[PDB]
């Protein structure tokens, strides 16, 4: 056998350092111990390991937070479609129990939470044809379906509130911004199944710079014809979110998906020289030079994440991962949260 | 041989209809005929075919447009990172020659165009480490590098303009919105290498609902301390873009990337019951239920694209595809555009 | 407000049919009921729903199978890297308990199972640099590390077996094929942590057409110098796998990843006019025209999946999903499997 | 304005080194200079830059090669679907002009080249439904269509050759392997539109370890019933490809797609301690720990690519990129290749 070929393939190696963790997956011969099965992800490799790490990093934020400012200001960001999904329940739970501090989502993430209190979203298929669906008035979101009548009901619900908002603006001197509007819609919906009803109740601000990009915008638009004048200033909202990071004793970022939501939270944290913790769960890739697909390490170069931080990105659809992440972090600490509220 | 196995594999088929196009790639034995090579993409299959179709659909918008309203209002949308890239040149060219009608980009897409007139962006590597880059003040965007001193120069340039903007607001009664601001920055830069200098010159509105999500926002934020009061209303901008679609004789959508940009243009077109043409070039996928990754057919179900339209999505990085698309469409019709301006 | 704009956005819709399932996510207010949490995935949307469906379809195969042929011949296919990961444990479990009938993996999927009995694989990072790793003799697989000394130990272990294999070929008249070789390596390893030790014990054939593409191949190659003559015929293996599908009373396909593995199983099932069940968990996409990324519906057009079947593809990294899928299917039916073996 | 916020955002940076290349895209004001437009990709950023680099690295292999061994042994690997596409023409061109040295493709990549000489492949749509297509006997490959009658014609063509192959094996003592078989099919087809007709003519070996995974396999399978005995040994083929790398004065790897093809070529090059050049064009991603999606740097850690080499991966669909890459490399050097053949 050729010497050079042998030497290249049979290259010797020393042993790995003692601290080295072995790849080992869950052993079903033990039966189904879910907690152990979930912890086993950490040593399974690839994204499972990243999920194992995410759990560890979210638990660090929490522990830190449990040490009105708190010991750690957690920013929760999520894309609109995630509110279209069942993750709406997951998010509402965190908000309901005051487990997070700031929320940021896109227009869809706001409106669809309120509309779900008016009518449901249904399961459909990615393959459903647009033409046939349009002829029936059915809007498709992935493999989900939103009957257009939901938006017609949304209008009936929203319009009178918009009458009042423009009224307050012009007589009571109210300066509306996306966050202020969202807090108002949340109080109006007055439904415990709503994320914004709880955010409003627990004084958790919700930022959404492009609140006009969706149904709410459609309604504001049509309403402006009979009632012009409504102003939504995004500048004051910039101030609000930014000072939230600046005056934080410590920060953690939990971001599902990318886009404006991901960037907005990271930019707020740049104001304090970087977030202390960061866990992302998104499907975007770096190859196209996009922000959405950028690895956390890129954020480090900008100063958005502390150089000493240990950000974690799980490359996966958050509809499958977020509830598992919550099961092993926030849901395990319920009693701990209640404790700080003097309820346990 | 088993009868059932044979029947299943050797299933007979009739011939395909006459109109059937054969898969055939460019034959280099002809030498390098670029135009023929590019047209050959249409019969190459996969995304090449989609590129072939995109060329056909963009040429349809144009031809239609060449029949102040025009015969076809073209909406050009692109993500921020694409302005970070060399596609800035491509986009400026279209805008400079009044080849498109409405532009929509995110905060980064605005600011980075102006900053590139102050200092350049450099080539780097995706692999460059955040820590080391941060210690040197270098911001990483994909495999591109933006020295932080660019932003320090941006501040020096921008601040005095912001002084004037708040001044005009409070004495001249100016109501600022993202589009109005962008048009002003474009006039101020006063540089032919700028996309917004030309947009401003050719009266092409630029919408960006979340203009606060970036450096401009950073600057507005800091500036608000010495000079509070600046208001950026996104509502009037909703009206402007929406009526652009509503009063269009016909519309075409050319969108690079996804996010707010993609959704905002499609929602404006919903106002007229759908765009007549739509060509997208983005890397997003549908599996996660995201808007960005949604196939054009999903837009059809919403009414954003006409049922009779023939939208085309090229799954590719637009930095590699957009200049080819422009070479075969807009760039081939230069004389035709000049003609309508009475210059040829 | 413009009539046409209103009509387009406020389009009425009838209600969805009664059979319509509402999107609803798990409610953590119930505490952490893992089983309920996992079932809730079905109504969460996007890939979670696809996971919910996958569970249903894998449970259908099983139930059917529990009605030497069995009532349903299950083909389990997986890529090499999945054996590098902790999914090696998951796969061994299924094989150990005779829960599946045919296995198909690539060269890496075979060799790395045996080597893990000689030395472990470690956790590393995707970011680890090739140069530095090579200078230390460490091979990188994703965020996993395989010290090259593992392969040096592999050689010491394998060589004497190869001496015997060529010997048997030439004196005992043995006709070697990948499956026969794999069964032999499995008996030789004689370790209960091995997938192939169990496959061999439970008479579960393992197909791997390109068994030469890896370390085993490296070793066969070097060994052929001192001992030429070894022949690995892939034709007889084609016959074996094909008749497995042809003479099956019913078939189900569980495929993790794509490539040869995915195609080989689907082609075997074409021999019986299609698989009755098919569940895939892979990250590939259709846009590039690849087999790996092809949706199950494409397989239907070929006759690889029955038109009446209900294939399910979960777009996700199987290291995170496969153990959950096993927890809710095979692991829930342990007693049922033991029953058919007259052990419960 | 908060001092800490200012300092974090307005962090100063020194200038980048002189050797720093500025991001600048093609300027269409110059008109359409295709060559310049293509070179401009190098400074456009993201994958365009990677394409610019790919061109540079493929031109380096060539130049080196132009200095029966040659000064650089180029391995060309491509997935099956790429032969289904128009890239079949591109590949045949390189092979026809003896521009590459070794080819490696999967079963589909072999058979579909031959079948295209019997009947064409057509353009279809990714959206075409499997059921309806199956009822008509039409096989779908991405947005391409292969009427099943093509395979029925394939059988008529192939069978008599298989009769002869088994005959030669048993009387003439021929030891068949995938490469030997492919060379024979190539001579039999006797058509200049065929990749394998030319490979056979120019003595360019074609490796395909899993040649049984497709139609050829289907035919071998059925044929084995009337004529059993055919043996396809993959071991000798391992030797052939491996020594090709071992005895090369220098090597370059051009790989389209991933899977067995990509790994097989890289493993052959490990035998000489690594390839000197490597250019990949594939859509796979690293997150799932797959080989296909592994960055070239991972190959460096294994010793498959020389530490001093400069591998390049273009993240894109090769149907759109490969013809451009060929236009700027091989096609520009036609006269140079003819020269070494004493024809110019
Ligand atoms: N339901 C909807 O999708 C909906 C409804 C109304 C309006 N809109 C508008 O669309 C625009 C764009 O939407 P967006 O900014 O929320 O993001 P998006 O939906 O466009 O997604 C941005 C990125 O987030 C990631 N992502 C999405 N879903 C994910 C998931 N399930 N798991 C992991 N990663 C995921 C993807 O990588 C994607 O590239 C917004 O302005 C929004 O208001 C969307
Ligand atoms: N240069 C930057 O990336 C930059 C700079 C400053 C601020 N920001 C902010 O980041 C936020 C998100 O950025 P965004 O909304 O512009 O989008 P994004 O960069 O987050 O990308 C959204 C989607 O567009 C697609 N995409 C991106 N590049 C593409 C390309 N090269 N070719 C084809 N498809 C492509 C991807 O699929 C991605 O999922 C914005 O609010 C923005 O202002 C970004
Ligand atoms: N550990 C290794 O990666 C390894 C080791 C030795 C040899 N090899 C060789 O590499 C060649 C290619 O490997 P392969 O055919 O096994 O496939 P691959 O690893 O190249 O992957 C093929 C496709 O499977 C999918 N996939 C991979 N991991 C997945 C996961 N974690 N979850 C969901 N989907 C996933 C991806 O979509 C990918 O496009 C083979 O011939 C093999 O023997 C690989
Ligand atoms: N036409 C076909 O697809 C076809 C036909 C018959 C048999 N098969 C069989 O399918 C099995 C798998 O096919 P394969 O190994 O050739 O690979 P594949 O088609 O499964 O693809 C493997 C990886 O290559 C990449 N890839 C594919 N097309 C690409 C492109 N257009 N541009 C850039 N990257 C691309 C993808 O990332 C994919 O993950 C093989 O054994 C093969 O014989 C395929």
């Amino acid at each position: 056998a050729p010497a050079g070929a042998l030497a290249a393939v049979l290259k010797h190696s020393s042993t790995l350092p003692p601290e080295s963790t072995q790849v080992r997956g869950y052993d079903f011969n033990r039966g189904v111990n879910y907690r152990a099965l979930l912890e086993a992800f950490g040593t399974t490799g690839f994204q499972a390991t990243n999920f194992g790490r995410a759990v560890q990093q979210v638990n660090a934020m929490i522990e830190k937070k449990l040490e009105p400012l708190t010991s750690c200001t957690i920013f929760l960001g999520y894309t609109s479609n995630l509110i279209s999904s069942g993750i709406r329940e997951t998010i509402r739970y965190l908000v309901q129990h005051n487990m997070v501090d700031v929320l940021v989502t896109t227009a869809g993430g706001v409106e669809e939470d309120l509309i779900k209190c008016l009518a449901p979203t249904y399961l459909g298929e990615f393959s459903l044809r647009g033409k046939e669906l349009r002829e029936n008035g059915i809007n498709r979101i992935g493999n989900l379906l939103v009957p257009n009548e939901n938006y017609c009901k949304f209008e009936d619900w929203l319009m009178p509130i918009l009458d009042q908002m423009v009224m307050e603006q012009n007589t009571e001197g109210v300066k509306w911004t996306p966050s202020k509007m969202i807090a108002r819609l949340g109080k109006e919906i007055n439904n415990p199944e709503s994320v914004y009803y709880w955010a409003q109740k627990n004084h958790i601000p919700v930022f959404s710079p492009a609140l006009t990009d969706g149904s709410l915008g459609d309604m504001i638009f049509f309403h402006s014809y009979k009632n012009p004048g409504l102003v939504l200033d995004i500048v004051e909202d910039l101030r609000l979110i930014n000072t939230q990071a600046i005056f934080a004793k410590c920060t953690g970022m939990i971001i599902l998906g990318g886009g404006v939501v991901k960037h907005h939270i990271a930019n707020a944290n740049l104001m304090r020289n970087g977030a202390d913790y960061a866990v992302y769960i998104n499907t975007a890739q770096e190859f196209d030079g996009s922000d959405s697909g950028a690895r956390p390490d890129e954020a480090v170069s900008w100063g958005k994440i502390r150089v000493d931080a240990q950000p974690v990105k799980v490359y996966a659809d958050a509809s499958l991962v977020f509830p598992l992440l919550v099961a092993e972090t926030f849901a395990q600490k319920m009693d701990a949260f209640m404790h700080e509220k003097n309820e346990d």
